[PDB]
């Protein structure tokens, strides 16, 4: 947790932490977004470290289901440190980072997000959810948002608050 | 198996459908998702993940020319849930139903799944290993599966699941919606 | 033949059968086309299972040499079943399928087409023409169109009518 | 060999030419085809198969700047007959002649073939293995072959075929058309 | 090492900066060059060689949103000198300084080098193997190196070189320009 | 030298010779350029045998630092004979060939150019400069332009005039 909190400027917006996997190892990674209005041509969508199309899908869901008006906004996204983010579980952190920059409201650098985001705005389960809460807890994170359907039949550790969520709107209201 | 899709399906959520696709020789159940919304400015946007961009374009042209859905002025975002790569003719029907579901604002039944190639004249053409697909659907608790009508000839159906043979995309939309 | 005739809706237009090769084995494949007028931007040309550029060439030849006005038409092409069509011999079937959709006139599902199409509208010879007429005959096709220059020095089987052609216009007049 | 091209060549068919190209160490005869027609709407279309798109663009700029053919407002479709992949400098001359033939509406002689790289100042530059190319052309019954004039120095010509050494693209167009 | 850059640097030449990057485990010194000039017609041009096109776009958006440089109406051409491929987060700071130098028409000191990843909120984030980078800079006679301020914790500095830990891109521009 | 001089038409403009490397062997290659005004859309930049982006950079430097107005000019570039030119040292020859076509003034086919060109118009050193002057001399070239900073500590052969240069403007004035 500490290496992310030292790198987070005070009240810096447009970033979020994800618990992702390299092989079978769980890794913490920071997702960053910068949204500003488009001037000419198509709205700019430039990414590094995460798929361009995945970001487009996430921005369409955020507009249609959470009302953020992103169609006329340029978006620049990146994963800190050059970590390749290529799995469904990173959707939520990417969505939160975008909303954070759009809302100009920061996230807490001791919290992290795990979940696939469907086109109906739902937060879908992901694999190896137990290592994710464990790695997030073990490295000193206080709160982790996960798909609530991933919580069924699981033993929560008390070191970290585990917030089960089901929709992107529900997440935005808790976080912002 | 089947309710893991019913537990992930929000109540009355539109624009999704289940396909029985194949990875090697193993049959896999996968959810196709679509988001069709009117274009505001510029050209209509078409973004996909997990399935071929051109295949979706072809399917949308068929749905317009043969099922009357006016998709040329609508943006379309499509994805396969869970990062499953959908790369075979058999997924055409599920993609088409997912698109029609989002366009019609009417949901599909999360205990039903769709299998079939879609031709440019709107016909549902046969696919390989239809038996494993119907079996996998029954195995995992699905109640109904739509399959190519010509795939049924000389085949043994499981008792657990209704198998509806279809021949045209319009016939599917009217039974489903 | 029968597996193609059962899949062909009654009077369904914009499709045709080709006798192509997988390695040294001759295979029957159905080519499909859908032509409708273009609205904005460039005329749409979307393909799967066959090369985009090959279709563009075929559509330019059909306009310049057979008068079909395709420059203001969108075209969607595909090979049924996901079969990759990647050889000169498929030109004729692709051209006929396009003309069938453009003319709104169907082809006979018991007939098939074999030939390379040149830029002057000519039907050029192809390799292993004998297996192609044989495989077409053996699987119950009644008629096959082939390059007439491929017929020189060959023994025709009586099970199938073999129509030697030399130009795309001559083919369109026989078929439509 | 040579008449297999003359038998496939419609009477007075324009926009084609023969090249002696190389696959590994074997020389192959191939027909280059061009279709040049005026643009109706939008930007001029350039579609190719069997030869590099950029190489055709370069050749068309040379033909315009050095041979006066106005190609900027013309669509061009090019292909190599038989699916032969043309990927070497020696094919430039045949491609240029095929383009000029379609533009001028004047045919080439199907018993003639062209070998040479085309420079941006319109010069015909030497190519490798000129002897196998001229020999293969004679072997297969061709009557005339145009080759780079500098490729002839110190070389033994076959008696069966006229070998015309050329130096500029304009010189070729005037001898050929 | 250091003067080979000072000997190649024209007097008062703007738009260049030195980075300590890594090839495998070996640290390499490389010069990043930028050419920022106002757009005359059409959309702003962005051409790069030796470094990722998207990385430069991201860096230019950060410099505009966080350092006030108006780059949306400026063409940008970027390259790494010597054909060195720059493909790691640590080069962000040098690229940003090179861009700001060309935009501000103010040169950098060719005996200084820059190391750091640049975040979208303008922060300078830590990089790997900071010790070899600072050591290689000293080894080759550089007088000053800017590094991520958080990379210094628990590290032994060489006496030969000033090590300036920085935290924001604005702080760097004001110290450097 | 002789094989390049025989292929050079009298007063033919827009070409130049470079001493490049295939592995560790030094090779002579001819770079060609053709610049004409752009009509519609973006100015045409078509290349073969050398990188498209490298040519764009070189044309931007030639405009900003030597005043040649190339932004409204189409450019076609190629290496003679299909030789792949993929190293910093070819910059100078490419720049000279473009300027030659733009200025409508030829280069001498017995001269060659070696050097990387920086964004400030400077001619930067290249590796194995000694083989380059040697191969240029051995094959009968009379003059070679090289980066002057490459000359420090080197023994010049008298068979060939070696012109050390530092800027693209200085080169253009000597050559044109």
């Amino acid at each position: 947790s500490q290496v992310f909190l030292e790198e987070r400027l005070d009240g810096a917006t447009g970033s979020s932490i994800v618990v992702t996997m390299e092989g079978t190892r769980p890794i913490l990674a920071e997702v960053q977004a910068l949204v500003t209005p488009t001037m000419f041509g198509n709205a700019k969508r430039t990414t590094t470290g995460l798929d361009f199309n995945r970001a487009s899908l996430i921005m369409a869901v955020l507009e249609k289901r959470a009302g953020l008006l992103l169609q006329n906004q340029d978006a620049y996204l990146k994963s800190a440190g050059g970590v390749k983010l290529d799995e469904p579980a990173i959707d939520l952190a990417v969505a939160v980072a975008i909303a954070s920059s759009y809302k100009d409201k920061p996230t807490n650098p001791q919290e992290c997000f795990v979940g696939e985001l469907g086109l109906t705005g739902e937060i879908r389960r992901v694999n190896r959810i137990e290592q994710r809460i464990n790695e997030a807890a073990k490295l000193g994170f206080t709160k982790i948002y996960v798909p609530k359907n991933s919580l069924t039949g699981i033993t929560l550790p008390k070191e970290i608050q585990v917030i089960g969520v089901t929709t992107i709107q529900e997440v935005l209201k808790k976080v912002f």
